């Protein structure tokens, strides 16, 4: 029979109306500038494969961060820096200063702001309720600006999150996994670290938009407010959509499943079983109830759904009762 089509509820034609060279990055053509322009001081890596480097601008003597990429086709590459280039000035977004390449080995990288990061594993012990509305807040505007903007980032998580706490300055950063969304495309379900994949990527619906980037704050919201990091702490991609059916239930799982006429892979009718909905009680205690409250409970329930359509906007993220005393202290 074949899934049932979907489209975002909001910009859901903004890419449409914008002229070609905007989204079609295969056509961009990089300026290439020379890596000796930079001198690495320190590697930033988090595994023995990443190559993000510390550097200095030796012209000028500022601070940037060099992320030398890793072999990909050379349209994701056009890809990420179209996407960094369409996205430049706006609200918590990083800023690509530049595009070099090493002059020996031809190995192209991108160069960065300096942002002065703390680490989310030892920084989200200490903040308080007020910085989580915080920081949270700040999350939205950067996916409210790129979804207005046609562009999926695909891969929310607390790596991707650059926080100077001293500052209070946040930049969403990681752009390589992000698309432009297209009414009625298809995309890869292969996105996303396993621990904020969607249901929907879980399920192999292809037909997603923007609503995945709200299932991933979603879970880096109920790790923050929960004190359990990860939350939804899947095995693999099989065992995650157990994990979140564990939480959510199984019954919305199903009814999900049979609107989009989803044809569930087999392995799932094992391990699936049977589960009720829990109430978000059950995961509160002495350790983390300073930061959990009614309001953070009714806007992290908008946000974990298996319906991608019925999540909350960013849009409509940022008007909810849980970030009124955020939004007081800006104005
Ligand atoms: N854009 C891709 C992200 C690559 N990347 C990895 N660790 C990073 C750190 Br730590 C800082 Br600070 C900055 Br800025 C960037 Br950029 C980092």
């Amino acid at each position: 029979s074949g899934p049932v089509p979907s489209r975002a509820r909001v910009y859901t034609d903004v890419n449409t109306h914008r002229p070609r060279e905007y989204w079609d990055y295969e056509s961009h053509v990089v300026e290439w500038g020379n890596q000796d322009d930079y001198q690495l001081v320190r590697k930033l890596g988090r595994g023995k494969y990443s190559e993000v480097f510390e550097a200095i601008n030796i012209t000028n003597n500022e601070k940037v961060v060099v992320k030398i990429l890793k072999p990909v086709k050379k349209k994701k590459i056009k890809r990420e820096i179209k996407i960094l280039e369409n996205l430049r000035g706006g609200p918590n977004i990083i800023t690509l200063a530049d595009i070099v390449k090493d002059p020996v080995s031809r190995t192209p990288a991108l160069v960065f702001e300096h942002v002065n990061n703390t680490d989310f594993k030892q920084l989200y012990q200490t903040l308080t309720d007020y910085d989580i509305r915080f920081y949270m807040y700040e999350i939205l505007k950067a996916l409210d600006y790129c979804h207005s903007m046609g562009i999926m980032h695909r891969d929310v998580k607390p790596h991707n999150v650059m926080i100077d706490h001293e500052h209070r300055k946040l930049r969403l950063i990681d752009w390589g996994l992000a698309e432009f969304y297209h009414p009625g495309q298809e995309y890869n379900v292969r996105v996303a670290s396993r621990y904020f994949k969607g249901p929907e990527l879980l399920v192999d619906y292809q037909m997603y938009d923007y609503s995945l980037d709200m299932w991933s704050l979603g879970c880096m919201l109920a790790s923050m407010i929960f004190r359990k990091e990860p939350f939804f702490h899947g095995h693999d991609n099989y065992d995650q959509l157990v994990r979140i059916a564990k939480v959510l239930g199984t019954e919305d799982l199903y009814d999900y499943i049979d609107k989009y006429n989803i044809e569930l892979d087999p392995r799932f009718n094992d391990i699936l079983g049977r589960h009720s909905r829990k109430r978000w009680e059950r995961f509160v205690h002495s350790e983390n109830q300073h930061l959990v409250s009614p309001e953070a409970l009714d806007f992290l329930d908008k946000l974990l759904r298996y319906d991608h359509q019925s999540r909350l906007t960013a849009r409509e993220a940022m008007e909810h009762p849980y970030f009124y005393t955020v939004v007081k202290d800006q104005a």
